């Protein structure tokens, strides 16, 4: 029993493709310019209760793990889909601000409409 998960986080479900985790970052973006999204775990965890969250984005590189540890949990539980990208600082940039950011939800994606039903429905192959 060994593999992918010993180098990763505990919280990190399944391994994302680069490019995938590529097309999340654009679409955090486009969100970011054309509709409109929610930065941080706490506005985050908010926006996957209140069941407005399209698309949930987790950075895996989060210390300490309980920062965004219930996120998957929680998503799956509110059938909300979640995806990953390597780096939290490159997150934050995408979401347009200065700071790193743990997790970002995408609740109108306006241009990037397309791009996360397609990522949602990749990352629903994935889970699998």
């Amino acid at each position: 029993m060994e593999g992918w998960m010993m180098a990763k986080p505990s919280y990190v479900k399944f391994e994302v493709p680069k490019e995938l985790a590529e097309k999340a970052l654009q679409a955090v973006e486009i969100a970011r310019d054309t509709g409109k999204i929610r930065k941080g775990t706490n506005e985050t965890t908010k926006a996957v209760e209140r069941g407005q969250a399209k698309l949930v984005i987790i950075a895996e590189d989060v210390d300490p793990e309980e920062i965004v540890a219930h996120l998957p949990p929680l998503c799956e539980e509110k059938e909300i889909p979640y995806i990953y990208v390597p780096s939290k600082k490159e997150l934050g940039a995408a979401a347009g601000i200065e700071v790193a950011a743990a997790s970002v939800a995408i609740i109108e994606p306006g241009k990037a409409r397309d791009l996360v039903e397609e990522i949602a429905m990749k990352v629903r192959e994935l889970m699998k």
